[PDB]
């Protein structure tokens, strides 16, 4: 084994920040990226707290489609990433790289990344030890016929680097089960043997009309407790509102794949951390976002969904380290062996932990995210650890597993309902994590969670998670509803039929709109009310701490009852916000 270039672990998570190129320049003769962004600039702007965490993931996007072109782009910025001077210091501080190698099956249709040969990657990680890593994404699509080998390759030339792999894919069409041998293209497989420690597997959530969110998850997941992968993550993309067909939030009827532009900026702020915590909750550290303009921002500028949310949450992980995979194995009460494309893809945990075909969300942490493996692979590895001895392995095809129904009764014996109410929970430690987990549907959700005998219940609108901690002193409370207004994007059309019949924004259009009507002059969303209800408590708690996104709160109200020894707690917000209240219980 050759030393590792950087540790990616629940201590050492990974944000990908990505930067695509602007094809259209580079045929100017300029070396930009679309949104503005420079690689330099980026790289200052990101928070001296998260640089070690952070790496610039180069994108060849609209790149001409001809030889040599992604080549020389790729030397320029890795040229510019290499001498990067810190202003603060003059010292020179390379800037950490992930070049995106492999994407739409490499054709030559389709990306410029099909001029990038395994002699230049090679080449490449040799000449530059800021490059940490490559990166393959999105070909489930396009699954070409030699995708498995080209695969085995970039693990192998990483591997021989020090470097990683990270492919991010979804469960279209059998994808993940056929990249480890289900139709006997096996050289990955063979390549996971020996150098899995240099692999880190994603899934992608783009293709969200297909509903394989649920399952691709519960491979990323059982890959990784099984040795497959060093560690996942996924890739969450706001493109998914296009996929499904979802217009103006909260109304009715469905405008198709017809609005793209206007579509990939609905998605409300918020949801994308709902979607980041099913990473975190599960023991994932790898995290990347589409689309970049909105997730990331503009003009060497963080975005609001960037600041308020996802520079938050990404904070947290790293504060909270997410649970080790010994934990997660010693967690496990099963894990399943089998192709999920035989058992109805996504379908299989619709009503048992998602509550619809297409969404990213859960309905129940009750069993967390149940980990699995294509039935190409062997569980070998698995039974190894000496963390995995009460794990019931299980093939898909047993009866168990056969219905709605009998996963639920057979699940239900071995992991035990925790908690009350139609909402989202999941319990680690010490902290209740919660969110509404409906998409597009305008209802409050409630449930009734328990820190032994002190109860909590909460009341939140869509679009809202929150983290609560018992702490020696009371409760630490992390929420966000964070949700901007994008009805004007939606003007002019009062219902579905019009909405399809809008003008294109167009990507030149959206970006143009970030810059001017979300980075500046934001219509803001209204403040709105999440109730906290604590019993079980002696006096009057008191608020310590509290801070938030400036201007998006007002002071939280509490109103303690003596005589039933409660406290109501009542938010007015929509940011993110955090506090700690300090009590005893009664
Ligand atoms: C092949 C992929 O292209 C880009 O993503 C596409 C988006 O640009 C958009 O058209 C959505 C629509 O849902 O589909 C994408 O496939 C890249 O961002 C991605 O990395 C792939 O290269
Ligand atoms: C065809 C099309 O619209 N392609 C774009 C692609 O160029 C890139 O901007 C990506 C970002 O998420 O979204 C998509």
């Amino acid at each position: 084994e050759v030393d590792k270039r950087r540790e990616i672990n629940n201590e050492h998570p990974l944000l990908m920040m990505p930067l695509y190129a602007n094809g259209e320049e580079f045929n100017q003769g300029k070396y930009t990226f679309w949104g503005g962004d420079t690689l330099t600039g980026k790289w200052e702007n990101i928070p001296d707290d998260l640089k070690p965490y952070t790496v610039i993931q180069l994108h060849p996007d609209d790149l001409p489609k001809r030889d040599g072109a992604a080549r020389d782009f790729y030397e320029h910025m890795l040229e510019e990433a290499a001498k990067y001077v810190n202003p603060k210091t003059g010292k020179n501080e390379p800037i950490p790289v992930i070049l995106t190698v492999y994407t739409a099956g490499n054709m030559p249709y389709y990306t410029s990344a099909h001029w990038l040969s395994t002699s230049w990657i090679d080449k490449m990680y040799q000449k530059y030890p800021n490059l940490h890593g490559i990166f393959s994404t999105e070909s489930y699509w396009i699954w070409a016929n030699d995708i498995e080998n080209k695969a085995a390759d970039y693990l192998k030339v990483s591997a021989k680097n020090g470097g990683y792999f990270i492919w991010a894919e979804q469960n279209s069409g059998s994808a993940i089960e056929k990249a480890f041998g289900k139709n006997g293209k096996i050289a990955f497989q063979k390549s996971v043997d020996k150098y899995w420690k240099n692999l880190i597997f994603m899934f992608k959530n783009t293709p969200a009309a297909e509903g394989n969110d649920s399952t691709t998850e519960s491979y990323m997941k059982g890959l990784w407790l099984s040795n497959h992968t060093y560690q996942w993550g996924g890739l969450m993309d706001t493109w998914k509102w296009y996929e499904t067909g979802k217009w103006k939030l909260f109304a009715s009827g469905n405008i198709g794949k017809s609005q793209g532009d206007r579509q990939w900026l609905t998605e409300p702020e918020s949801m994308l951390g709902e979607e980041a915590l099913g990473v975190y909750l599960n023991g994932g550290v790898v995290y990347n976002f589409e689309h970049p303009a909105y997730t990331y921002g503009v003009n060497n500028k963080e975005s609001l969904l960037f600041s308020e949310v996802i520079k938050e949450f990404f904070r947290y992980v790293i504060a909270h380290p997410a649970p080790s995979k010994e934990k997660v194995l010693e967690d496990t009460k099963v894990f399943i062996h089998g192709d999920y494309s035989n058992k109805g893809n996504g379908k299989f945990f619709v009503n048992v932990n998602t509550d619809r075909e297409q969404t990213p969300l859960y309905m129940t942490g009750r069993y967390n995210v149940i980990p699995a493996i294509p039935g190409v692979l062997k569980t070998d590895k698995l039974k190894e650890s000496v963390s995995s001895s009460r794990i019931q392995i299980k093939e898909i095809t047993s009866p168990e597993f056969s219905s709605t129904q009998a996963r639920k009764e057979y699940l239900n014996k071995l992991y035990p309902m925790n908690y009350e109410g139609d909402i989202f929970a999941q319990k680690l430690d010490n902290r209740w994590f919660v969110y509404n987990y409906k998409v597009n549907e305008n209802v409050k959700q409630t449930g009734k969670l328990k820190f032994n005998s002190l109860e909590m219940n909460v009341e939140f609108e869509p679009h809202t998670y929150g983290i609560f901690e018992r702490i020696s002193n009371g409760l630490k409370v992390n929420l966000n509803n964070f949700r901007t207004n994008k009805d004007s994007l939606w003007s002019n059309a009062q219902d579905a039929n019009q909405a399809k019949k809008l003008p294109q924004l167009t990507k030149k259009g959206a970006i143009k709109w970030i810059e001017e009507h979300y980075i500046k002059d934001t219509q803001f969303g209204e403040k709105r009310v999440t109730k906290i209800v604590l019993r079980g408590i002696d006096k009057l708690p008191t608020i310590h701490s509290l801070s938030g996104t400036n201007n998006s709160y007002d002071q939280p109200s509490l109103n303690f009852d003596q005589k039933n020894h409660m406290v109501t707690i009542t938010i007015n917000s929509n940011g993110n916000l955090e506090f700690e209240l300090h009590f005893l219980e009664h």
